[PDB]
DNA sequence: CCCTGGAGAATCCCGGTGCCGAGGCCGCTCAATTGGTCGTAGACAGCTCTAGCACCGCTTAAACGCACGTACGCGCTGTCCCCCGCGTTTTAACCGCCAAGGGGATTACTCCCTAGTC
């Protein structure tokens, strides 16, 4: 909450954050997340390696389409 | 040990001629402006009400350092297997050949539609 403010004062200073609504982006943040920890996963095991490096991560920010 | 003169060959590039179509020009042409209405929906408060800002003291739940420790990503070794460049062969569209209808126009015979006067 704290870090989400911090990033919607510059956005728009005094921005008051209503403290409902809130869980939902919580929870479509980390679904997003997982699904990408899901994809780096998949892609570690095929590089037979359960290590994750900078290049699964940004491939699949690139492959995905953003 | 590793570097290169020569050679083979791919690249960049501007003359240098032929083509077909981008753009201009011509002739309609139909749809955005504009007069009005009349009534619709959103701006302007206005009363209300409702969730949040900051505050207080706790509670151990997470967070972080330290130390062990240990095994895996990566880099070394080797082989092996399989795919490419080139040489030879075969499907694969494309354009000519022929004699016959189909038909669309095109014109010839004619035949009824039209219209004149002793």
């Amino acid at each position: 909450q704290r870090l989400v403010r911090e990033i919607a004062q510059d956005f728009k200073t005094d921005l008051r954050f209503q403290s409902s609504a809130i869980g939902a982006l919580q929870e479509s943040v980390e679904a997003y997340l997982v699904s990408l920890f899901e994809d780096t996963n998949l892609a570690a095991i095929h590089a037979k390696r359960v290590t994750i490096m900078p290049k699964e991560i940004q491939l699949a920010r690139r492959l995905r389409g953003e």
